[PDB]
């Protein structure tokens, strides 16, 4: 049979923005906690929580300053023994964010690495004399300027791909492997069902740190992919915890080409079972991370067509249009104006949940939520913008406007404005003030209006879980675009044991027909969106409303 994952049904929570439940502004898991129900109830079988340890949030949890301790603001221990339970007793699992390409600053590793060249922890953490006059290398930080960081204690610099306060762990230091492998099994004693290992391709460094060629330094991302040593360590993190329990583990593969992706998810290889990949949420995103390109269905399907390829018969995808790092779903890939938000919102929650590999599903998604109406600069207050500052404004390549009129779009704490509940102050996420602003729009789109209307987004995304969960192909079914050069209509058919069903998903505003492949025709109608009327039986085509989706089985 398939391992539960594969038909499985995960929601992200971005713990700091989805319920407040002691004023203070910050999500917090009591707030998760006495949430359970209404994820339940929406039909989630899982849920991966993004970081919920010790951390001076320089960059909200992916800073840990202790792997063995709750993020203050979130709770205590306790309360993170008491969301697993519950989550226990409603029959789902929790996945973890796991960080372990960097640490925080303040971790006492690093701490100790920077006392002196001699430290027992020193090669925790890269340490390298600058050359000629200035840094290592050329390396750049995704969070802005030089990759190192002069540490005047030493007179050595330490690496950091991200920001300056999350210095990178030295996987080629094998205390330091057995540390991270023993961190690992602490959570995993606890029964947590999963984790996500945040940056998983950057683990391995390029013995003596050449510069990179001007080439490479126009991607450095996927530079940063390539150390020689990468698979050897999932591998050696496989063999040393994963293959005594029984978690599921998803990589975060950023950056990496992908016709690399099977390394890492070919279940023979015994290193990760599921890829996240950024190919398709990053489409439309230029190289510098914060300007857009204006893309297609067709490079949109094609893109999807591509990251299929990559999951043979051994290997398996997630799938997901949003995540904490990206903007609104509905925003970026549907139509956000007040009179298609409903329906094209819809219509990607079909795309979503009937895509081969995980769907998950990003918080407030299942709403119809969208961008935030950014309006002063402290709206966009992020590191990552912070770094766009510094690497953009300061040195005069854009000014201030140009930069926040192109974050605006692409900017994460669009992803990051608190969950509305309801139509209560500040949409019920927290009596207090919120640490980010709640989108005006939270009087419209809030998850009590919906919850109760059968017409609702909340209520076809509901009704498509039950669907997928009901039908085996359409989570393990093979996958094939009926046309990937169609920049129209999106249609495809999953198939499994002598079934097939077809999905039509019009991305136009506008009319649009479809006719399917010769010799297939429509048997049933699972669902459809803002559709009038299903298909007779035997239809040899398909009229379709603007965004109209629909599932249908064929014959
Ligand atoms: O840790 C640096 C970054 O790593 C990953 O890209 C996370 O998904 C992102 O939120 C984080 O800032
Ligand atoms: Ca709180």
């Amino acid at each position: 049979g398939a391992p539960w994952w594969k038909s499985a049904v995960f929601y992200q929570v971005y713990p700091r923005s989805f319920k407040d439940t002691n004023g203070d502004g910050i999500g917090d898991f009591k707030g998760l906690t006495e949430k359970l129900d209404y994820l339940k109830g929406l039909g989630i079988d899982a849920i991966w929580i993004n970081p919920h340890y010790a951390s001076p949030n320089t960059d909200n949890g992916y800073d840990i300053s202790d792997y063995r301790e709750v993020m203050k603001e979130y709770g205590t221990m306790e309360d993170f023994d008491r969301l697993m339970a519950e989550l226990k007793k409603r029959g789902m699992r929790l996945m973890v964010d796991v960080v372990i390409n960097h640490s925080s600053d303040q971790h006492e590793w690093f701490k100790s690495s920077r006392a002196s060249k001699d430290n027992p922890y020193r090669d925790y953490y890269f340490w390298r004399d600058g050359k000629d006059g200035h840094e290592p290398n050329n390396y750049p930080s995704f969070f802005g300027g030089s990759a190192w960081e002069k540490d005047p204690v030493t007179g050595q610099y330490y690496l950091h791909y991200f920001g300056r306060q999350q210095p990178d762990l030295n996987w080629d230091t094998p205390k330091l492997r057995e540390e991270l492998y023993a961190m690992l099994r602490f959570w995993l004693d606890k029964g947590v069902s999963g984790m996500r290992f945040a940056t998983v391709a950057t683990y391995s460094k390029t013995p003596g740190f050449p510069d990179l060629t001007p080439e490479q330094m126009k991607n450095f991302a996927e530079a940063y992919t390539q150390g020689p040593n990468l698979h050897r360590y999932l591998q050696e993190m496989h063999e040393k915890v994963f293959d005594h329990y029984d978690a599921v583990t998803a990589g975060e593969i950023f950056g990496a080409p992908l016709n690399q992706v099977p390394l890492f998810i070919d279940s023979r290889r015994k290193e990760l079972d599921m890829a996240f990949t950024f190919d398709l949420i990053r489409y439309d995103r230029a190289l510098d991370r914060w300007h857009t390109i204006p893309r297609t269905l067709a490079d949109f399907r094609q893109t999807i067509d591509k990251v299929d390829a990559i999951a043979g018969e051994y290997g398996w995808n997630t799938f997901f249009l949003g995540n904490h790092d990206n903007p609104r779903a509905v925003s970026h890939f549907g139509d956000d104006r007040p009179q298609w938000r409903e329906a094209s919102a819809k219509a990607l929650a079909t795309v979503t949940l009937t895509q081969r590999g995980t769907p998950f599903i990003f918080q407030g998604d299942e709403l119809g939520m969208t961008n935030y109406p950014f309006k002063t600069l402290q709206d966009f207050d992020d590191i990552e913008v912070k770094g766009f500052f510094q690497d953009y404004v300061e040195t005069g390549k854009a000014t201030a406007e140009e930069l926040l009129t192109n974050v605006a779009l692409t900017s994460r704490n669009n992803a990051r404005t608190p969950f509305q509940w309801d139509d209560s102050a500040n949409a019920g996420f927290t009596t207090g003030k919120p640490w980010l602003k709640v989108n005006p729009n939270y009087t419209e789109i809030n998850a009590a209006r919906e919850i109760g209307d059968p017409k609702s987004v909340y209520s076809f995304y509901r009704n498509l879980i039950s669907i997928r969960h009901e039908t085996p192909a359409l989570s393990t079914g093979s996958y094939r675009d009926i046309d990937p050069s169609n920049a129209d209509v999106y249609a495809y058919t999953r198939s499994q044991d002598g079934e097939t069903y077809l999905v039509v998903v019009n991305f136009k505003a506008e009319p649009r027909s479809f006719t399917l492949p010769d010799g297939m025709h429509i048997a049933e109608t699972l669902i459809e969106s803002s559709s009038p009327a299903a298909p007779a039986a035997g239809a040899a085509s398909l009229e379709l409303q603007p965004w109209q989706s629909g599932i249908y089985k064929v014959k």
